[PDB]
């Protein structure tokens, strides 16, 4: 079974609800990581999880373990919890030596001395924290406090590590260096891990899936290429990804296309009869093509009048060495592509622009739920 | 009303207990220091009024809020008590600038614009943040980042701050700063704040009480002037001050001296009337007196040989610009002086030494208790 589990939990303030309905189930070993915008909801569920606050409404398991069901007046602190928040002002004791800080949960589980000795001893030393040992927490950088707290937590083996935006205050190319060593230890120590990060590209970088949330609503749990490839709805389709989907209103026509009034572009079959299928022909729905999958038609793969191609007046083309993001405009309608450096686009210019119509997404108007 | 309380609150592990039957009734409004030496159980107090561990016994209160009485199965977390941890830096919203992330809190609880406006121009205004307003986190020192994390904790008014020696990784000039300017702004705010420190001068300094603790147990509860001058027994006695209070063996004697074997001191009045009136007159009791009120005859404002005064000889002068630090001897006793620089004393050399007696201070031998 899961690792962890939400079970349709909730957590409101009067007429504000940071949490709706969630029900999640993270596997035993996964990096899983909870991504969304500000206010999202994302660290109020890692906080519920980690027992820092406590549900409205809901059930939550670490392993087969019930650990807060308000319903039933279950609410297990979070020290009695198998859990490590790797979050130093919570863990740490300023006032004790970092060898008392790491040693710790291994005294309070009575582990002999020797091995206690040689257990805290070996972590501090893998993280470079020897040097450290007789120095107390409130004497250290921040940086040296976060390691002692890391060391800390997988001295033991708790059943799941939390961490929230933990490498939010580091330089770029340390951060991304951190984001390979942290999943490298994560897949060496296999313990199941629920990390909250608003930064798209380190969640689909570290993550085995992400669980995307907004206004305090689960979207989609999928792994990278889930979510940025099957988006569930508007939302996961708009969030992720750079520059943004475009999105435009179409109407599904009985021969076949997608018709934005200005233009139009032909289904492949087996979108079309899906839609079909659905009773989403003769109806409004929501069309979505990424940038990356527009083209300049001078040098597509494969160009067809009428089926994949529009002409389109550039309107600005930001150069950016490696290619060049191209606002275009159809009429009343826009959307931007992401072409090669070879292309000649040229502000104020025409271009025939293909859309690779296998890349595309439908979405209901009403709902904004992905039909594919 | 108390802004916190603690009632007859332990914390144990086992054999061991961090904590023993602390009550502690916080002012509204005060600055509350929690001081002690490593092991004191500071640390964990101020961790069970935040709700990081929940108390083994005992009862806690925020304002009227019974917060955690484990008798009764009631425990509510830290993010659901009306507190504000105050630690390293934290949740800065990335892509949002200094004026929405202070603002965001009160953009849940749906506040007026006009009145978030002011709130947060208020709250930047008072640290020092207005020319920032409009900047983004990656535009900001580390400090300026921290400052703008205060300020998102400020404007949700709770009803107490908590902050384990947040000052400790502080160079000394800016230490010295930092604690007037918390202390100013702690003024301004006029909100209850609890402040654990190992620092007996930062706990004297910005303290408006000071809960002294030793080995998990509140041994006094005062200003600094009354932990200083009046402390309950010979472990806060002993603990503040420098060089440290001397302690010497003596009887009170029927015709009301203190004698010390060596020698003998006589007490004034009123004292020998308490310690008579308490039945100390003839029984082993502890003397203390500090080293600023020993004097060196030469210039004491009052010489009167045989009961404020004692001939010794000097083993040590140490000359520290401003004043003299003069170990004293009388026969089997020692006792350190704190003499003005002017002091002709010189080691080896016999040196008439006055005691203020009306600074001295007599301890229960056994308890160690204060009796004055
Ligand atoms: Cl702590
Ligand atoms: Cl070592
Ligand atoms: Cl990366
Ligand atoms: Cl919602
Ligand atoms: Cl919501
Ligand atoms: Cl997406
Ligand atoms: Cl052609
Ligand atoms: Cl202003
Ligand atoms: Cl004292
Ligand atoms: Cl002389
Ligand atoms: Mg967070
Ligand atoms: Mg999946
Ligand atoms: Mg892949
Ligand atoms: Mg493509
Ligand atoms: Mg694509
Ligand atoms: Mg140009
Ligand atoms: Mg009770
Ligand atoms: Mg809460
Ligand atoms: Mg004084
Ligand atoms: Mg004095
Ligand atoms: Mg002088
Ligand atoms: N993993
Ligand atoms: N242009
Ligand atoms: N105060
Ligand atoms: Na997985
Ligand atoms: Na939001
Ligand atoms: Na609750
Ligand atoms: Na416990
Ligand atoms: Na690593
Ligand atoms: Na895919
Ligand atoms: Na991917
Ligand atoms: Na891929
Ligand atoms: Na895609
Ligand atoms: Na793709
Ligand atoms: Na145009
Ligand atoms: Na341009
Ligand atoms: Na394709
Ligand atoms: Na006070
Ligand atoms: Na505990
Ligand atoms: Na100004
Ligand atoms: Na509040
Ligand atoms: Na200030
Ligand atoms: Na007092
Ligand atoms: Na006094
Ligand atoms: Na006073
Ligand atoms: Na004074
Ligand atoms: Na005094
Ligand atoms: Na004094
Ligand atoms: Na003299
Ligand atoms: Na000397
Ligand atoms: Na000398
Ligand atoms: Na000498």
């Amino acid at each position: 079974m899961a690792g962890v589990r939400l079970v349709d939990v909730w957590k409101v303030f009067g007429e504000v609800t940071a949490v709706r309905e969630m029900s999640l189930e993270v596997k035993d070993g996964e990096f899983m990581i909870l991504l969304g915008p500000s206010g999202c909801g994302k660290t109020t569920t890692l906080r519920m999880i980690a027992g820092l606050e406590e549900p409205s409404r809901g059930q939550i398991y670490i392993g087969d373990k019930l650990v807060a069901d308000p319903e039933k007046g279950i609410f297990v602190p979070p020290k009695d919890r198998d859990i490590a928040m790797v979050f130093q002002s919570y863990a740490l004791y300023p006032h004790m030596t970092v060898y008392d800080n790491i040693a710790f949960p291994l005294k309070l589980r009575k582990v002999p001395r020797q091995e206690i000795d040689q257990r805290v001893r070996e972590v501090a030393e893998l993280l470079g924290l020897t040097e450290l040992l007789n120095r107390k927490p409130r004497e250290l950088s921040g940086g040296q406090r976060q390691r002692v707290a890391l060391g800390r937590a997988i001295v033991r083996k708790p059943q799941v590590f939390l961490m929230d935006e933990p490498l939010s205050n580091l330089d770029a190319k340390l951060r991304v260096r951190m984001r390979a060593e942290l999943k490298k230890l994560q897949r060496q120590l296999g313990v199941t891990t629920i990390y909250v990060t608003h930064d798209q590209v380190e969640a689909m970088t570290m993550g085995d899936r992400i669980a995307v949330m907004n206004r305090g609503v689960l979207q989609q749990v999928g792994s990278p290429d889930e979510v940025y490839d099957k988006p569930a709805n508007t939302f996961v389709a708009g969030f992720i990804g750079s520059p943004p989907m475009n999105f435009l209103d179409a109407i599904v026509t009985e021969d076949g296309f997608v018709d934005f009034g200005e233009f139009r572009l032909k289904l492949l079959p087996d979108q079309f009869e899906v839609l079909g299928e659905l009773g989403y022909v003769g109806r409004e729905v929501i069309f979505g093509i990424r940038p990356e999958d527009l083209y300049d038609a001078m040098f597509a793969q494969v160009r067809v009048p009428g089926e994949n191609l529009v002409r389109a007046v550039v309107e600005i083309v930001e150069n950016l060495g490696s290619e060049r993001i191209v606002r275009l405009r159809v009429g009343g309608v826009t959307f931007v592509g992401s072409f090669r450096s070879e292309s000649r686009v040229r502000e104020g210019v025409e271009v025939d622009v293909v859309f690779d119509m296998k890349k595309i997404h439908i979405f209901d108007k009403t709902t904004g739920k992905a039909i594919f």
